[PDB]
């Protein structure tokens, strides 16, 4: 007898298990299910290979007349196709319809669990085919996901795509079209100027040059690489032997998705080469791409003097080998991808002393003096490169990165230099500072109260708070090298450049970011929102008198829907968000009962307050708000975050009239494709609903909806409809129309292309990303640079604090 105690172990989906009975499906069972599924809202887009798979997961069921099938107001789950006899409906126990062999019912449950409207009943002893949501959605998920991964390996095995980046490969993976060929079908004909790459995923095919067999191709063989790059007649006539499955990529779709493939590939090769230099590693992706697009590419025979004693400043080896010489002394051999000329890039006036001589047959990219000048937009290469080095340093900082171009440049031009002896105090703990520093040469030691904190060196920076506040320095900065040089700018110069609204924004933000807050210091003025899941309170900080917003969320509500895993992930997103048009989290708080999120207080209303006051927005007003939302979404998409709930309800306005995005409940860091069905249904993208995979592109659909609301007034899909089902139907199949009072062709163009159902044809979803939206004619007169910088007068300045 051991004296330890051992504790004990522990709706509409229950009734169906009773009726199930395994049944080997006949030929004409599959053809009825093939015809019934093709009439379904979700499955009509699918092909015969996919619908047959959904057919095999269908289950046979057995009933007798007078039985229940599905109650009203229930948890929805099953969808049925009738196989024999007849059934009948009841709406509030009031019979409506009769359904024999062929008819389907309960489709709404496949999309999402909604309350059942009616109740189907059995007239006679009749049977049903059926399937659950969980199974249906997972079948769609794994079919489309395996297709994606299969097509991606095809991309990875074709040599012509080897130099595409990861992101470029995933984008063209979605452009793959699967094409079926019967025995004896010719895939390509000799002499045809084709523009399509093919691969054998499964099967075999025979190669005929001049009507003579050459070989047979097996699952893994591909052909047509050169048809994606050049207009060429096909070398052979390939013909299918057995029933064979080919993954294909057309050039036209590749040019839509990716642009010119040569241009994209060369940019990658050159960008990798240029980034081996410390100089070009601080150039922008646009600048490096411009050097790639404009570089001179030559082929040289062996033993050729490529350079000796023109205006060439940089030289990259694409193929082969060259040998570098200073006068008569070999100094090195450059292989594939290596390069030379740092010295001459930096000093454009310096005489070219070296000579480069080819060792074998080679291909070389040369960057001339004028190639650089064009790239930089300036004949002063030395000054521009230096100007750009400084620019890339400060654009990594919040304070300077959203300033206009002109402001950023003026500021850089105003930088001045000073030198320091080792052991000199550049900054003294306690003194009221007035300067911002960037390290040019050497190193420095950060210290507080004697104890050393860290070391900084070339291109690090310190002291930026002195631009915004008159306050004591919290650390000393001591020189830890012989002759440290710093660039610096005075507060007085900063204040001549930065105008009022942006300064206010920065003043208020860095303060409240950095001041520490414990829960017990918080008085609470009032409630300012109660969205079921949580409660939001305007709160006061006793010591500083800074106001905040505390959002309180009960662990009852969090645990209730199995969101243990999800509230952790939301915290990670919310904490990292550092953008002017996205809400800034300060910190979080734990508890026994409720979680807490402390954020800046936004004191200028909701976006809906603005569009009720303004009505239908003019071009400049819609530009401002959609433009502002675009910048926040772009920001998130660059962090691989998809927002998933874009709608005016989730957009506040600050006291200066600029937007703040809130509510990251539906947001997630994308890891390949997503499938979870999440969002507000009026704003949800077709591809979310169809369950075959989506990414960040869904937020660009929502942009389309938003713009439509702004210009047209009502929503474009399901404006009247309360029924979730009929909203999704209008989204998937409904006609997009525009009222007669919408008079701007460019607005309509943009709205149609944002609301394009298939992501590959959607504006902003190509390789260029948001650039295509930003450069759309709708935005033709709109200054994106002044938007981020708070140099635009917004549509509606909030007079007083409204709640
Ligand atoms: C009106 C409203 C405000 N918030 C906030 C919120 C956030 C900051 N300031 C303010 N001040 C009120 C101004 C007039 C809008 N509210 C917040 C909010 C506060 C703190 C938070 F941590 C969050 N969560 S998060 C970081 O995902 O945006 C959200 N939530 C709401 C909800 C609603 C209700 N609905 C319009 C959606
Ligand atoms: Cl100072």
């Amino acid at each position: 007898r051991c004296n330890e105690k051992k504790k004990a172990i522990f709706g509409e989906d229950t009734l169906m298990e009773d009726h199930l009975q395994l049944r080997e499906k006949l030929s004409e069972d599959i053809e009825m299910i093939k015809a019934s599924l093709k009439n379904n809202l979700v499955c009509s887009t699918l092909n015969d290979n996919e619908i047959l798979t959904l057919s095999n997961y269908m289950q046979f069921f057995v009933f007798k007349g007078g039985d229940l099938v599905i109650k009203q107001g229930e948890k929805g789950s099953y969808f049925f196709i009738i196989n024999s006899g007849k059934f009948d409906v009841y709406v509030n126990d009031k019979k409506v319809k009769s359904m024999g062999k062929g008819s389907s019912f309960g489709e709404a449950a496949l999309i999402h669990n909604t309350q059942r409207s009616a109740t189907i009943m059995a007239e006679t002893d009749g049977t049903l085919w059926g399937v659950q949501r969980s199974t249906f959605r997972a079948t769609l998920k794994q079919l489309s996901n395996r297709n994606f991964n299969e097509n991606r390996s095809f991309i990875d095995s074709v040599s012509v795509f080897d130099m595409l980046t990861e992101a470029q490969k995933n984008m063209i993976t979605n452009a793959c079209v699967i094409q079926m060929f019967k025995p004896g079908e010719t895939i390509v004909k000799q002499g045809d100027y084709g523009d399509v790459l093919f691969i054998l995923k499964e099967g075999k095919a025979t190669v005929f040059i001049n009507d003579k067999e050459i070989r047979v191709l097996n699952k893994g063989s591909y052909f047509g690489e050169r048809a994606l790059l050049y207009d060429e007649p096909r070398s052979a006539t390939i013909i299918a032997k057995e029933p064979t499955a080919c993954a294909s990529i057309c050039r036209k779709l590749l040019n839509i998705v990716l642009g010119n493939l040569q241009v994209v590939l060369f940019r990658n090769i050159m960008t990798e080469a240029l980034q081996q230099s410390e100089i070009f590693r601080q150039f922008s992706a646009e600048q490096l791409n411009d050097l790639a697009d404009t570089a001179i590419v030559r082929d040289y025979p062996a033993n050729y003097h490529i350079l000796h004693k023109k205006s060439v400043k940089y030289l990259i080896v694409l193929e082969g080998k060259v040998e570098l010489f200073l006068d008569d002394e070999s100094i090195g051999i450059l292989t594939r991808g290596k390069s030379f000329g740092d010295q001459y890039v930096l000093n454009q006036k310096q005489k070219f002393r070296h000579t480069v001589k080819s060792l074998d047959v080679c291909k070389i990219a040369l960057i001339t003096e004028s190639c650089l000048a064009d790239c930089l937009g300036d004949n002063n290469i030395d000054a521009s490169i230096d100007h750009n080095n400084k620019k890339s340093i400060i654009k990594k900082m919040y304070i300077f990165r959203y300033l206009s171009e002109q402001q950023c440049n003026l500021l850089i031009e105003a930088f001045r230099t000073t030198r320091y002896e080792e052991g000199d105090y550049i900054i003294q703990e306690g003194e009221v500072g007035s300067r911002f520093y960037i390290i040019k040469n050497g190193e420095v030691e950060v210290t507080k109260n004697g104890k050393r904190l860290r070391t900084l060196g070339k291109n690090d920076y310190f002291g930026e708070r002195a631009l915004l506040y008159d306050e004591p320095r919290t650390a000393s900065i001591i020189s830890k090298a012989t002759s440290v040089e710093c660039w610096f700018v005075d507060k007085s110069v900063f204040l001549q450049i930065i105008q009022g609204p942006m300064l206010t924004h920065l003043e208020e933000r860095i303060k409240m970011q950095d001041t520490k807050v414990e829960m017990h210091e918080l008085e609470t003025e009032r409630i300012i929102g109660r969205g079921t899941f949580g409660t939001v309170k305007l709160v006061h900080h006793k010591p500083t008198q800074i106001r905040y917003a505390l959002k309180c969320v009960s662990k009852r509500s969090i645990i209730s829907l199995n969101q243990q895993n999800n509230i952790k992930l939301e915290r990670e997103i919310t904490a990292e968000n550092d953008h002017p048009f996205i809400i800034r989290l300060v910190r979080t708080f734990k508890d026994s009962n409720c979680f807490y999120f402390l954020t800046e207080l936004v004191t200028g209303g909701e976006l809906y307050d603005a569009i009720r006051k303004l009505g239908l927005l003019s071009k400049p007003q819609a530009q401002f708000y959609l433009g502002s939302i675009i910048l926040a979404i772009e920001y998130l998409h660059e962090r691989n975050i998809v927002y998933r709930d874009l709608k005016p309800e989730n957009i506040l306005l600050d006291k200066q009239g600029y937007v703040k995005l809130i509510d990251f409940g539906c947001a997630k860091k994308i890891q390949g494709r997503a499938y979870t069905l999440v969002g507000t249904p009026h704003y949800m993208a077709p591809e979310v609903i169809l369950g075959k995979g989506y990414g960040c592109t869904v937020d660009i659909w929502a942009l389309g909806v938003c713009l439509y609301e702004f210009i047209c007034g009502p929503l474009p899909f399901g404006n009247d409809q309360e029924d979730q089902l009929e909203i999704f139907r209008d989204i998937l199949t409904g006609q997009l129309t525009f009222p007669d009072y919408v008079s701007d062709q460019d607005s309509i163009n943009l709205m149609k292309r944002l609301l394009c159902r298939l992501p590959q044809g959607r504006i902003g979803c190509s390789i260029n990303g948001f650039k295509d939206i930003k450069e759309h004619a709708f935005f033709g007169n709109f200054n994106w640079d002044k938007l981020a910088g708070r140099l635009l007068e917004p549509p509606l300045v909030s007079k007083g604090e409204t709640y």
